[PDB]
């Protein structure tokens, strides 16, 4: 596979457009994810690397310490975009 | 501290300029490593972090896996910038 500092780089590269829904987004970030040497890191490493390029949309009602799990950040992601 | 995810975005948010030495570069990227969380990274892993954000002007002479420690890539720059 590609090395990991080049997924880190591409990870980092792209922050969450205003178009894109989190689902999708956080999928695209999860494949990267998945590329790194299993067993690297943990959910609540995975979550602090991806928090930050989620687009104010959703940063401005949810906080990093709100959420445990990525299956939290997209229940509540989901019903912001809805509320 | 700051966030864990606060400091990943602001490591990763300025690549290495062309009037920066590598010794000064890492040493910034290194303060912000040191804020993480202790043992949560690797010395392995804190290099793939780092080392997209070199500048090309010592990625052209050296690839990742020619080092294994912030001392071999601050020796192999240093010679870099001399060289």
């Amino acid at each position: 596979g590609k090395p990991a500092y080049q997924i880190y780089m591409e990870f980092f590269q792209n922050k969450q457009d205003d178009h894109d829904p989190i689902d999708t987004f956080v999928i695209q970030k999860r494949a990267l994810l998945a590329q790194l040497p299993s067993g690297r890191h943990d959910e609540e490493t995975e979550l602090d690397l991806l928090f930050g390029l989620l687009n104010i949309k959703y940063r401005k009602h949810i906080s990093r310490h709100s959420v445990h799990t990525f299956k939290d950040l997209l229940e509540q992601g989901r019903i912001i975009e809805h509320n």
